[PDB]
């Protein structure tokens, strides 16, 4: 049943975990895309859900970053997955969070809350991002410090990696914030873009449609709020068939 085997699991909190799985031979994707994964219910019927692939396209192993919803049909079960066990993975990638769906530009922004960092876990490790852009800005906002941990460790490890670390050097700017716990930088993405705080903090020019391209991943509310701010700076939604300055993915 499109089965793949789990090779690693890390629990970040009781409501957040990541895992790696073997890669289907026929899967060809672009960093930022998503696929469907799942498990069988009591009656043998698949419980299938859209998931961003959190590993870059070049990686022979796949990574996922998952919520656990206590009464959620999939994740109430998926949270208990172990190394050596199998998941269903349909190798049909889709999604608009891909570099091909943006006009060429100079700065690339990843704007994520919660598990929305997942496609950017992929793209931050994608050579094409650093080939096609001079700066890559990762804004990740969560309520609590523990919710940032998967991403903070990902960025530490990629910065230390002799291959990826070299590609991202002087290009990747990582801007994690919390909104409900004290942390070195705080505040919503919407608010820190609108006030210009992120520009002040990183010491970079304000957002403009000539140079900036952006990708958004998170809840419906998050996307709605962030889109309004992007539009306030003159950036337009495109995806493809007609690429423009930003793309969004809402769940
Ligand atoms: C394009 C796309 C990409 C996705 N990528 C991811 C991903 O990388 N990681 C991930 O954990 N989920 C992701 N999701 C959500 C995922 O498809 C499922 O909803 C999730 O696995 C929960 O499944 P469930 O059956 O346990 O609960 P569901 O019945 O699917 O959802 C129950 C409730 O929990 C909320 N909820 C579900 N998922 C999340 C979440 N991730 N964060 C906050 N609230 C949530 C829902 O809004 C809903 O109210 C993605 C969804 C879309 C459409």
């Amino acid at each position: 049943p499109d089965a793949q085997t789990v090779t690693s699991v890390r629990h970040w909190t009781d409501t957040l975990f990541s895992f790696r799985v073997t890669r289907p031979q026929t899967l060809r994707f672009r960093s930022g895309e998503f696929v469907m994964i799942g498990l069988l219910d009591d009656n043998g019927k698949p419980i299938m859900r859209a998931y961003s692939i959190a590993s870059p396209a070049w990686d022979e192993e796949l990574e996922f970053y998952s919520i656990k919803v206590p009464d959620g049909p999939l994740t109430s079960r998926l949270q208990h997955i172990k190394v050596g066990e199998q998941i269903i993975l349909r190798p049909k990638p889709v999604g608009t969070l891909v570099i091909d769906a943006l006009l060429p530009g100079k700065r690339l922004w990843f704007l994520a809350t919660g598990t929305g960092i997942a496609p950017f876990a992929s793209l931050m490790r994608e050579p094409e991002a650093y080939e096609k852009f001079d700066e890559v800005i990762m804004m990740h906002a969560c309520r609590t410090v523990a919710e940032l941990e998967y991403g903070r460790q990902l960025v530490e490890a990629l910065q230390e990696d002799p291959l990826i670390g070299e590609l991202v050097e002087g290009k990747l700017k990582y801007y994690p914030t919390t909104t409900r716990e004290e942390f070195h930088h705080m505040g919503r993405i919407t608010d820190n873009l609108a006030s210009g705080k992120v520009f002040e903090d990183l010491g970079i020019a304000p957002m403009n449609p000539e140079t900036d391209r952006a990708m958004v991943c998170g809840s419906l509310a998050f996307n709605v709020d962030v889109m309004k701010v992007l539009e306030s700076y003159g950036l337009r939604e495109g995806a493809n068939s007609e690429p423009r300055e930003f793309v969004v993915e809402k769940y």
